[PDB]
């Protein structure tokens, strides 16, 4: 699961992956938190 403070570095990690400056173990974590906030999430815009 996910708190504010993991969605934080999310927000952090992607700035870092736009920004170009994102390490190999930066991006390992990003996408794993992602999943971690995915977690029951579903598409609002399509209700997918």
């Amino acid at each position: 699961m996910i708190s504010n403070a993991k969605i934080a570095r999310i927000n952090e990690l992607a700035a870092k992956a736009k920004a170009g400056v994102i390490t190999e173990e930066e991006k390992a974590e990003q996408q794993k938190l992602r999943q971690e906030y995915l977690k029951g999430f579903r598409s609002s815009m399509k209700l997918e």
